[PDB]
This record gives C-alpha cells, structure tokens and sequence, in this order.
C-alpha cells in the first residue's frame, strides 16, 4: 500500500511526491517517467509515434506492476492514471484539487506544449469536466492544492 498522488494536468503531482518522500524517507516513482524511460520516448513522442491507446496500455499494466511492489513507496500519476479499472486497491490516494484556471495558470508554455491532451484547450476543459468524477471516485482523501507545495504537503501528511 503506496502513497498515491492523483490529479489533472499540473496540479503539482511530481514535486509534492518527492518533498513527501524525502520526508517520509520513501522511494519516489513516477509513473509517465517510468514509461517515458522503458520507451525512450517522450510521452509525446509516445502520443505521437505509438497512440494514446498503447501509452494507456503501458500505464494500465504499470499500475498491475506496482501491486507486486513490496516497500511502501511514494508515487507521481500521470493526468490520466484514473480512467484506469485497475487503481482501485494500489495504495491510498491523495487528490491535488484544483480548478481547471489555476491549474492552467502555472504551466509556461514549452510545459503545456509536453502534454498533447492540451492542445486544444476547449477540448482540456470538457477533459477536467470529465476527470473530475473520476479523481473523486479514486481519491481516499480530497486535498486543497490551491496554495504552495508545503501547503499541499502540510494536508497530505495530517492523513498519515
Ligand atoms: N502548490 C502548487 N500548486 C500547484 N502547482 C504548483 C504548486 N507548487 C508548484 N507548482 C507547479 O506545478 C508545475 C507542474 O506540476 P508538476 O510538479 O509537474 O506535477 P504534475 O505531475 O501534477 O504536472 C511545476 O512546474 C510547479 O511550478
Ligand atoms: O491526463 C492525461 O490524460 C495525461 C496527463 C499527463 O500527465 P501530467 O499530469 O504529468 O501532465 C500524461 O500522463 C499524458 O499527457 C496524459
């Protein structure tokens, strides 16, 4: 049982993880890092090259893999890590709240243009629309990510 961050596009995911495993003195994966890394491609490059339907196959069986992992671990979801059956049961999970302007505020551009499902925004609006069941579902606890990183750290550590 693993310590989960789940959450849109640029709600802070992969340095809150590793603030938590430093603190927590946890190993930190990310799992668009690991595919990204098996591949060598960017998740783009994925996109692009291979489809969205095989880097979905490749996160699907990633969260099946982890099950199978032993120490406790600190672990960075990508967006779309909760369209997955398969989450259910793989650790409790912690759900960066935040609301799709904030969320899109803090992403330069060369940092949007690393996530093809933000290429067209109108599109990623109707996706956060949609996601946000979907987070909820998979969420063992709702965490206000609005403010800074120890702010979101501070309500992720109260819930042990
Ligand atoms: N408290 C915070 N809330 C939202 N975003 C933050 C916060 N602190 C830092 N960020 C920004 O989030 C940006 C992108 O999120 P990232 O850390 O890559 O996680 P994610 O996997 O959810 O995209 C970082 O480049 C950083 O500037
Ligand atoms: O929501 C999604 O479908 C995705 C979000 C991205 O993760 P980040 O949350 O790191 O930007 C990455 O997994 C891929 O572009 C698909």
């Amino acid at each position: 049982q693993h310590l989960v961050l789940i959450g849109f596009m640029g709600s802070g995911k992969s340095s809150l993880a590793q603030e938590l495993g430093l603190a927590l003195k946890l190993e930190v994966l990310d799992t668009d890092m690991i595919i990204s890394e098996r591949v060598g491609l960017s998740v783009r490059e994925i996109f692009e090259e291979l489809g969205e339907d095989n880097f979905r196959m490749f996160e699907k069986n990633l969260i099946d893999e982890l099950k199978t992992l032993k120490t406790p671990h600190v672990i960075s979801t990508g967006g779309g890590i909760v369209m997955h059956e398969n989450l259910k049961g793989l650790g409790t999970t912690f759900y960066l709240k935040m609301d799709f302007e904030t969320l899109i505020k803090r992403l330069n551009q060369k940092e949007r243009e690393k996530r093809p499902l933000l290429n067209n925004l109108t599109q990623a609006k109707e996706l956060f629309e949609k996601r946000q069941a979907l987070y909820e579902k998979n969420a063992s606890f709702i965490i206000d990510a609005r403010g800074g990183l120890n702010n979101s750290l501070k309500q992720v550590l109260q819930f042990i």
